[PDB]
């Protein structure tokens, strides 16, 4: 019952806004976990449980997009301490997050950018399809399992319940964050996500994010600094369209060209991670 006899805890892997991460085991299994510590005065968003309890928004986004599916990182459990929450989480191992992945080899070959883009496409359109929006969408909160050469979506604390009417609220990263947010601190759901999309697919084919300033987002105009194939080049205008409407849906993403002939994540991990 208590938590110093189920989970065995190994070094600190990461702090930031977030909180802080630890890299543990569950002593009756030795299942790798990832136990992560929130501060109550610290929580930018707070959610309630079904049963009335109140909990991080993390929590009921992480309980919402609980199943089979691979590509959103599995809420093992959770409890409460008098000053904070601990989240038990899936923690594959080995893995390695994608910006340090991306800052080791550079701009990613298409190939590998596509399958990689394709596998967060299914992860957030499933938490779509589970009504939660991530608001967060970046490099730095996707895992790659790299033997699987799958990869997950972590850190839903900047997360929303997904709704069909405007949000005046955004707790994400600025230099992923859309147009219609830096100018008027509006933004629909969907849209806001395929702009965070492009930003991400930009940052897979070039190494590096096209926009660090307010005046450059509000201007979206796209210089490539790499050699990007016109077709990736055309998605990642089209997710960056500087009218929200103007973006493509995730179907559209998913039927453009260049999604076409993706590779199985198995053979991901043995063509370009082994
Ligand atoms: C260590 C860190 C934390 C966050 C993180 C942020 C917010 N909320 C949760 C986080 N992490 C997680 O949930 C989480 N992290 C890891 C992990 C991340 C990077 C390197 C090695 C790792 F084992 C593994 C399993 C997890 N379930 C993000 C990054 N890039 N790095």
């Amino acid at each position: 019952e208590p938590l110093e006899s189920q989970y065995q805890v190994g070094p600190l892997l990461g702090s930031g806004g977030f909180g802080s991460v630890y890299s543990g085991i569950r002593v009756s299994d030795n299942l790798p976990v990832a136990i992560k510590h929130v501060e109550k005065d610290r929580i930018s968003d707070w959610g309630e449980l079904p049963n009335g309890t109140r909990v991080p928004m993390e929590v009921v986004l992480l309980k919402k997009v609980s199943s089979g599916f691979s590509g959103v990182i599995r809420l093992l459990d959770w409890f409460e301490r008098p000053d904070s929450f601990v989240l038990i989480l899936e923690r594959p191992e080995p893995v390695q997050d994608l910006f340090d992945f991306i800052t080791e080899r550079g701009a990613l070959q298409e190939e590998l950018a596509r399958s990689f883009f394709w596998q967060v496409l299914e992860a957030v359109r499933h938490c779509h399809n589970c009504g939660v929006l991530h608001r967060d969408i970046k490099d730095e909160n996707i895992l790659i399992d790299l033997n699987r050469g799958e990869l997950k979506l972590i850190d839903f604390g900047s997360g929303a319940l997904l709704k069909d009417t405007v949000y005046t609220d955004f707790d994400g990263t600025r230099v992923y964050s859309p147009p219609e947010w830096i100018r008027y601190h509006r933004y629909h759901g969907r849209s806001a996500a395929v702009w965070s999309l492009g930003i991400l697919l930009y940052d897979m084919v070039c190494g590096d994010i096209p926009f660090e300033h307010d005046e450059e987002i509000i201007r979206g105009q796209v210089f490539f600094r790499q050699r990007v194939s016109s077709e990736c080049q055309h998605l990642i205008r089209w997710c960056l369209a500087l009218r929200p409407s103007d973006r493509p849906t995730f179907e559209e993403i998913q039927n453009h060209p260049w999604m076409q002939d993706v590779l199985l994540p198995q053979e991901t991990a043995e063509i370009h991670l082994h």
